RNA sequence: GAAUAUAAUAGUGAUAUUAUAUUC
RNA sequence: GAAUAUAAUAGUGAUAUUAUAUUC
RNA sequence: GAAUAUAAUAGUGAUAUUAUAUUC
RNA sequence: GAAUAUAAUAGUGAUAUUAUAUUC
């Protein structure tokens, strides 16, 4: 079958005695065999007329599939039925059915937090096991917290019937913003009462086997200094000066921050509530003034992307931005704005062309790179950037490069939002993952952020992490990258507060270990005293915790002012989705076929719904099909709420916070 | 009902066995006849046999009136009444549904596919088939297919018993006959498209049929046209402003109908224009588009003034500006928008002054006046061109203080299908019994009813507004008013109409004539020119292109912007013709569809149009298929370009198109 | 066409939520316009692989050819073919393949029990909606009570496969020879357990409406 | 990334067509399983819904189906699981059947429910594919799957009979002499099956001799 | 334990013997 | 369409903005 | 989306353009 | 030709008679 590392045996010997346990180990030291170990085991431990009902619970698709795959190829030669659940395959299934009729189950949380909720699934009594995979996550709102806020909750009540031991996988408990060992300690005693666990499994015996299959990488830290040169930025600038003049013509912090970005949007947003007596100059105000915010908003994304890359790259970013201007019909201001715009364009490309005008940064990265690979052309590289403006930016700048003709650069991004042409979708992840290795297509991947470890890829003996800033979970799960010896990783940036951040962080990481070593000598009988205290107090909490307004309200467009439609139009699907009714409603937008139609609950995305008033083309929500009908489906973040008697108008971001009359959707009608 | 006596007389040649084209006037009750000789067919068969008929109506309202008629008159006899068109013809056994009923009321169009289909295999299993509104059967006219299924299989080797055939209508036509023997040989060639060998008409029984149709006292109006020209003046040079903006983009008698042609000849040119940047081409060619789209408006504004109030065009025009406007800033429209809003207060201060009124609409109040003061209680409909000519009339009549006693109604036909136009048939329903003597309406302003249709008020005074028809249209219309004492009022300002319909009078004396010397031929001897005529036009319909395999590209006939190719392309069901990949998806944008309906397998969900900055040309619509949610796109939308040569050619039909075209396969 | 009143809505309502229901309500209300809007739902609810089939029931030719008319001129837009069978239509033809392929079928309850009888139609499966024009006479003998006496042996029997929705239209249910409330309500309960009707649907809401359309009549004695 | 002549091999199955697929070995048969079980389940309208069930003799060629099916159909939603010797007893077969969309299975598994009749009919499939359809005939538990369809077809029932698709390299021709006996052996099998269509890469032959080549075959006597 | 297939060898064949492999 | 987490930035905090990622 | 008819205007005509109406 | 329902009158009732209406 396998042969099990004496390590693994000793992180998986607390959880094969019965009790309730955190594994916490390095990452990549092999914890799928230490569940296939537990769960065997787990299974075999039942006399004859009885079995057992294991859950293992993964929020991320990929690592679903992988488990379910090895789970089964593992086990149902021994006669134990295997199978899962995901989103896509939840809707108009008998759970409770599949849940019974299966021995080993595994779960995205959020299917059975759903059925918990709905009642299908009664009780968590059924499961003898539950394997939560990123534990770490059992805290706030989470579907793991969910859950196990179930779980407690039958508990701590009156309720019998007996309860699944609980197994929670991680590489890091995490410590919150604690500043000492205390702090800490009451942290990781929190999320142990969380998790209902009263032991927290590491390797202390076979630490020496241990540190010979998984290796820590050596870092370093790269403090570099800004370009000090920027002609870019004035001209940016002047330009940004000229559109608020515009702005403040029409009605009445440094530029490439995060502060102006934050200003621009108060003002944007501050900006779509402006009234006067005429409607159509009204409109055509907040129309301009929505234009001017953007446009001022994307020039500052450009200063942004201009000070962590190159400078064709923000150059790259407005073009293509215009460019998405047109093609998408021309305003009068639009036309002005292109027109300033491409006055300067001129004078901008040729400042960009400049080699003296090259960031600093990207040339101590180009000389890591360099060095790295001279030491070692066969090096695997991966390089960690915040945005995915900088990973295109940093894969243009690799292949645009000479000096870095060895590299063969290839893109890992999220999947972007799921109602917007962006992003990349799971199976093209799939393609460039499967591409990057030794004998692949790629030598170095350019990646935004990787949720927890995730599915296991090519070893990397380089980890560069570019401007980026992350707890200590992610820290110490990035240490994956580079199990091999020799292993480096640097950490580049222009930027005390990151240096300073990550030295925090490895200081959270020593303190969390003490914490634990100090934990682990505790009595179980006294440390399940404090988890049950916590729990009950959690709990309480817990169990402790406004008027609609039937007044008819008048839903307007963000950008035109347009009529919408009326708050008694609309209706509430399953208290969660919101469309319209009238054939009045259907002539005040236009559709664009959905580029990612995907099938969430009863609904099937088909378009993509735009406002139709004189080329406005806001988003204002989707189209999709819901069982028998054809319907839209609209979010409030993108129209004004306006009273109808007072005439005051207001924002929301969400339904929730919106508080009026919300008749259900009845198909009777 | 009991039956009048010349009821009984055209329905005796039918019952006799005879295929007989029954001609009587409009509104003397041919349903009764119909019955009758259904009735009679059905019980003539003995016990062991069974006799099918099947009822071909041409329109919904008379599908459906007659199919309830026969349905409740025939229930009781035992024979069972159904019915097909249209909305129940998809996924229903058509051949089981014709076997099990005695009695099927039809749409051609459905017995026409299904014979091309093969569900029903022949007319052999009718016995009887009785053709509404018979004289439609000519040409490529559903009826006239069915009737060369007929023939074909009739003068072929087939041995197969074929149904007799009835026609009904109140006019068989007498085509462009200049004399009493062309008009025989067009009643003999349309007696034989439908094989008939008798033509039934009232003769013993005249004396019974006046006193319940009566023929209504047409009057000639011809009256002077505008003699003013001052907004035609300003509508003018507006036009040569537009024109001159037109001609400075590139190289190369207002207010009629040769002028729309030669502008629709002209944008039609400037579509195909080309250059080296294509860019430009299309900056240039969507400016001569805009150009000539709006010198239409123009035009057809005129038409309007030239009809009806100044004010009405004007509104015309206001609303054409008040739909460029809500569909995108474009500089050019901008432009052309306020060219014209400049010269608005002159248009309006013209359109004000009550020294600028029409004579034509001045007789018609004067007509309109004395008949409501002869008498209050009459009621009235008039007879336009076109639906702007409706609404133009209509709230012209509403405006005029001195016609108060008038209460307007509308009525009109459903538009094209794939635009927000027209009227829905409930809404014509609403409208029409509304329009009573002791309803809500009065006076109905309408466009053209298809042949008699559904018995509506009668019209004690007819009025047609600058409205020629042909002979057949002239006779129906009299069953508007076949009350004694019922007037028809011809009013226009051209020699033309009025002498079109004297021509028509007189190819009305010709019909009866030539009708009337045929009644007294030998059967035998007509059945023998029949079957002649029938064989040589049989033997000229069984007379005697390679498809381009190179692929093309379809670009927007507006912004020549890339659609897609021909190579994407796929047909269903030989007639459409829908685009394949995710490229396409990228092109267009979409609206909720104005009259979804469910033609075919298909269900109409949206119309599309192109995207490209905010061009939002029609390319056709978005429809459900089966499974499938696909876009259905017309030829007329797009310019057809070859890749090697680069010529740019135009089709306004798909069949005209002659490429390679690939059948759709839900397997791709 | 027409537009629906309130309390039509109200009576239409526990129909359209599929329940089994007795409409109550007084002549001349419009019980029509009710049944064409249950039918209209029912009919629509159906998603597109699949489709509904309507039985009515008129025990009387007049309201059989009314019904027919009505049901044919209202649901032949909407794409539902509507036929009949009488007395007088219902001998040597196939009436398996006239109820297969029509949606909506008018019919004189004793065709059906004939047909039951014969084995002509093997089950009321092939319904998903039945409604008794008059429910009230679902009692003793009477065809209707045929109908659902074979209806209630498919639902208590061993025998399964779907039941169609029921709907009973009535003006008074009745109480036969009731003497007092509690004999009232068993005999009204034995109705609804005749027609397997779960929901009595009455006028409530919309009183002050129904009785703007339709007015109980003064009641004078002449001794 | 599917090749020519696979999508040749799956066209008539495609089409509703009962189909015998012959194609060399090792020319890819799980891709075109795969098009065919996906086309067919996509095909059905919203009211509707397939049911396929894959037939392989053997436990390595059903694990290793059941993964390849699991792993590919769960983005497109459709349920898959599988059911051998090893997980047969005490288990709700018909619910497994009921409440999945592609059942992988042992051939014996389905005879012994058809004959116990825990699975009542067929007709809950929609869509049959038998790995190695060679092996329908004599007293196979494949051709006594058939001998139900074929008992249910040819007898008074109306119920609706699923799709039949059959794989294989090779149809033999048994004992067969000459072209006639063996043209009548492959019609017997292709009856065995209730196929009409017998499906073999034509048109895109280069690319198959490309991707597959033949051996040469040497006699050491 | 039972069932199934293929090959060789006997018999006209049904079938039988062995080998090989598979399944419940 | 909605929900969730992490990070940065404002606020005493609740929370808010953006970025990033995940899920139904 | 497609098909059909009528009328007017161009052309010797096939036909073409627009208007009007109808149907699948 | 047959079946069904309601009402009145008889019978403890089953049911019967007539009237009335409906259906096949
Ligand atoms: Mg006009
Ligand atoms: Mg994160
Ligand atoms: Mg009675
Ligand atoms: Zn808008
Ligand atoms: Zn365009």
């Amino acid at each position: 079958p396998f042969k099990p590392r004496n390590y693994q045996l000793e992180l998986a010997l607390p959880a094969m005695k019965g009790k309730n346990t955190i594994i916490c180990a390095p990452t990549g030291c092999g914890k799928t065999f230490v569940s296939l170990l537990i769960c065997e085991h787990h299974l075999k431990k039942f006399p004859q007329g009885q079995k057992g009902k294991v859950v293992f619970f993964a929020n991320q698709i990929p690592v679903y599939e992988q488990q379910k795959s090895v789970f089964s190829k593992y086990f149902e030669r021994h006669g134990y039925r295997v199978t899962g659940i995901s989103g896509a395959t939840a809707e108009n299934v008998p759970v409770e059915q599949i849940v019974e009729n299966n021995d080993i189950i595994i779960l995205t949380p959020q299917i059975l937090v759903n059925n918990l909720k709905k009642g299908t699934i009664p009780s968590l009594s059924i499961f003898t096991l539950m394997i939560f995979d990123e534990c770490h996550n059992t805290s706030k709102q989470h579907p793991y917290n969910m859950i196990m806020f179930n779980y407690l909750d039958q508990k701590l009540g009156g309720s019998s019937g007996p309860l699944p031991q609980v197994i929670g996988l991680t590489a890091s408990v995490g410590v919150g913003d604690a500043k000492n060992t205390d702090e800490a300690l009451d942290y990781i005693c929190k999320l142990c009462a969380s998790l209902d666990a009263s032991v927290i499994a590491t390797v202390k015996h076979n630490l020496e086997e241990l540190e010979q299959v998984v290796y820590k990488p050596q870092k370093f830290f790269r403090k570099v200094e800004s370009r000090i040169s920027d002609k870019f930025k004035y001209i940016i600038a002047q330009l940004m000066r000229d559109t608020e003049s515009l702005a403040k013509r029409i009605c009445k912090r440094e530029f490439g921050t995060q502060k102006y970005e934050q200003w621009i949007v108060t003002v944007q947003k501050a900006c779509m509530v402006f009234q006067m007596p005429d409607k159509d100059e009204e409109s055509r105000i907040c129309k301009a003034l929505f234009l001017y915010t953007s446009h001022l908003r994307k020039y500052n994304d450009a200063l942004i992307i201009s000070e962590h890359a190159r400078m064709k790259d923000a150059l790259d970013y407005l073009k293509d931005f215009f460019s998405n201007v047109r093609a998408a019909g021309f305003d009068e201001i639009e036309q002005d704005l292109t027109q300033r715009f491409e006055e300067k364009l001129q004078e901008l490309e040729s400042v960009s062309r400049d080699p003296s005008n090259e960031n600093p940064k990207l040339e101590d990265l180009c000389f890591i790179l360099q060095e790295e690979y001279h030491l070692n052309p066969e090096t695997i590289t991966i390089l960690f950037v915040k945005t995915r403006a900088l990973v295109d930016a940093l894969k243009n700048w690799i292949e645009g490069n000479p000096k870095l003709s060895f590299l063969k650069p290839g893109i890992l991004t999220g999947r972007g939002k799921t109602n917007q042409n962006t992003g990349m979708t799971l199976p093209a992840q799939k393609c460039i993952l499967d591409a990057f290795k030794a004998s692949g297509d790629h030598n170095i991947l350019i990646a935004t952020s990787v949720a927890d470890e995730g599915i296991d890829i090519a070893q990397c003996n380089l980890v560069i992490l570019y401007e980026y800033v992350g707890n200590v979970i992610k820290m110490i799960q990035t240490r994956g990258r580079g199990r091999a010896r020799g292993s480096k990783c640097f950490l580049l940036t222009s930027n005390a507060g990151v240096i300073e951040k990550e030295q925090i962080n490895m200081y959270k990481e020593k303190m969390m270990n003490d914490s634990i070593l100090r934990l682990q000598t505790w009595d179980e009988a006294v440390f399940r005293e404090k988890i049950l205290h916590i729990q009950t107090h959690e709990k309480f909490i817990r169990d402790s915790q406004p008027v609609p307004d039937k007044e008819n309200k008048k839903l307007l467009c963000r950008k035109c002012k347009a009529l919408a439609c009326y708050t008694a139009d609309v209706r509430v699907i399953e208290e969660c989705h919101y469309t319209v009714l009238g054939d009045a409603f259907k002539e005040c937008f236009v559709s664009r076929p959905h580029p990612k139609p995907k099938q969430f609950s009863s609904f099937e995305k088909r378009a993509k719904i735009f406002c139709a008033r004189q080329n406005c083309s806001h988003d204002w929500g989707i189209h999709v099909k819901y069982k028998t009908f054809e319907i839209p489906v609209i979010k409030i973040e993108s129209f004004v709420v306006e009273d109808i008697a007072t005439g005051v108008q207001t924002l929301y971001s969400k339904w929730k916070d919106f508080h009026f009359e919300k008749i259900p959707f009845d198909p009777a009608e």
